[PDB]
């Protein structure tokens, strides 16, 4: 039956996960994150509308290959991060270790780029998202994440109906990025409740679950939904039910 | 008669006066303002044709959702301001006051995105008018506010017959931010003198209205006036008056 | 015979030598400039290509008005340390003195603003370009301010050729700031000279004179010439004879 | 027979290494540089795709001879680097020596501006790529260096790969910047092995003529190759051949 179809993304919902716990590990081992204040949903914020900025302003100033430049470079780096911290903590911080991160991180961006299997690309997508996942994470606790995917999950709500709005009004009344991004915000929670085999925090893992379910059910049926209170709403639900519990 | 036709706007300014000063109390709970130096007002210009520089480079870095997005954003936190010091006042720092203050600007700009009512939005214009005139009303004394009023009434009237004067020779010889914005304007000289049932500025209050009054006439007659000087001559003189009173 | 046509240029350039000197006195009332460092003109250098930058990138992002506004506010306060200087030099301090500066500014500008009588344009751009030249006049020690005329100076040999030669291979083969601009340079190095009736420095201000007779004269004869080394080698030849006196 | 003709780029390669260890030794006289750490080449990195992406802007916010100052100016300030070491280290500290250095370099960069001889062009291209070279070899040690060098040469064969598979995608299945500039990449690794009858880094410098060969070979016939990769492949071979030498 409908099996195998439909189930790789909740399947790389799972997967992202569970790489972002993993990687919960090996980062105290350089510190990282960025104090449980309110206010740190808003830095976040207010430093991603810099970012975009910053990204669109590269890409009105492309740069043929100088925006493949400097997204390579982002890239390298952080997969850098990732691997940096995989290796140098599992051998220490040999030279072997090191070298082999390096290595690593060129290994995979070289493939990313050489038009690789692009099964590969989902692969990687789940890692780097992984690896956001657990920076955010680590970073400060609960009740501002809450604050933070409240906020993302109705801002998202009210754009969706914006512009399906206007979409009914014009009568007479690469996409990767936001989605794989949206793949991890829900589990940036996920991450920040196990920083403060698991917690009863699995609940907020299966409540997250239940929310893609609801929406690749939703979506794939005539004239779309919002996006992410149908993730966040779920996660958050499904981990307050593992307030409950303990 | 012809009562609630064109009464609405000083409904506004009295509304927005009284609101600041309403707002100066809680907002001392958390200080903000700025030293009354005339060097004030010249940095608050400096400041001013910064930000707006800045608004424009963003308006033209659209962003097809982005710039809606940053300056919601911008809106959303200057609610968390305005509902936070109306609760931080209240209940004090209780966390009940700050969670309540959150919500209750999702409440409003979540509002203010959907489409409201529209009668809504001159009610939200006049809110936040209100809120930017106490703070700068806070911000510092008198005499630098008189300089700062004296000078921008002074711009507006001389731009205004610099591009008439440009209509004239050409033959042969969005608005809510400058509206809600001038709707502001001449209320600082009344916040900042309360703070040097009310004080003897009240006749700035009325003085403001006389302005207004006599804005509101001349453009209601065929070949419409400038704007500002009205207003803040007008407030300038009745808070002047109120120097013959106490 | 040619005496009143075309004299009034050089007589600019001894009035704003003039103004400048009287501007160097009440200037040192606040200190100012900005070391006798040969890094100094670099410094200037560096800054300039920002404040055009800057002052161009305004320029694309008018700003219909806007333009107009940010350059309004700059000229306002390079009038208020005009005025400023002169009146906190005369009355000092006293309310009365700095009242006296800002409402000074107001009705220069103001005026320059309606449409004035336009003898007035050389007038105030006499007074502005005299300011600047004081300011840096006051900042440091000749030999830095030799190597920044003879720098700018051989700059502008380049690009007028350059440009000669674009007009010249193209066969077969608002002024006004770049011009009192220019009528500034050469005065900078007569203020910082007399800040090492009056000093001999008198021969710079004459040895400048003779540079702007060589080139009123070059210019006036077909197929121009640069511009600033007639100027700067000459008043800094002028300026060197006033060394064989003392 | 065919000696003259064709050979001169080799022996920009070789002069250029040569002129780069002759400025190694007067750069030390100020310091220069920037610890061998690898966390050095990606700072590196970070700052080009930095510095291209503002050369990039001033491009775009060109300026009809704006653009053509702000580089001419550059170029300028790194001559005054040039021969400010040339001389700081010969004739020592003495003025006689600093306003020889300043001199020069405003006869350099004011030649390269007036259409020189353009043999002279490959001569001030040698010079500044030795410069450069000089710096970034004195700036940290080997193994860091090697890094940058594989990384690079690894973005190089990457991107030509690229955007070859898009020229053979499109059917149906200023230049000197990039130029002068990988002139310089192998030979910084040579210098930064010198400050790790000379080193056995002699290696590197043929080894880079073995690379410069490998190239122009593949280049000279029909559908050309990467470009860094034989270059740097080629020198890092040779030096690395220098290691069971001593």
């Amino acid at each position: 039956r409908d099996w195998l179809p439909l189930l790789g993304m909740p399947l790389m919902l799972l997967f992202v996960q569970i790489i972002a716990i993993v990687l919960v590990m090996p980062m105290q081992a350089a510190g990282l994150v960025a104090p449980s204040s309110v206010a740190n949903p808003l830095i976040f914020i207010g430093m991603l509308l810099a970012f975009t900025l910053v990204l669109l302003v590269l890409l009105r100033t492309g740069g043929r290959r100088f925006i493949a430049a400097f997204i390579g470079f982002a890239l390298f780096m952080t997969f850098l991060y990732i691997f940096g911290a995989l290796s140098l903590l599992a051998l220490g911080p040999t030279t072997a270790a090191a070298a082999g991160t390096l290595i690593g991180a060129v290994a995979v961006t070289a493939l990313l780029y050489l038009y690789p299997e692009w099964y590969v690309i989902d692969i990687l997508g789940v890692l780097i998202s992984a690896g956001v996942a657990s920076i955010f994470g680590i970073s400060l606790e609960p009740l501002p994440v809450l604050v933070l995917l409240v906020l993302l999950a109705v801002y998202d709500a009210i754009s969706v109906y914006r512009t399906k709005h206007m979409i009914t009004l014009a009568e007479g009344v690469g996409a990767f990025v936001m989605g794989m991004g949206d793949l991890i915000m829900p589990s940036i929670l996920v991450v920040s409740s196990h920083v403060f085999l698991s917690a009863p925090t699995l609940g907020a893992m299966v409540g997250s679950l239940v929310g893609l379910a609801v929406l690749l059910y939703f979506v794939n049926k005539g004239n779309p939904q919002a996006g992410l209170p149908p993730l966040n709403g779920g996660a958050i639900l499904g981990f307050l039910v593992g307030a409950a519990l303990a």
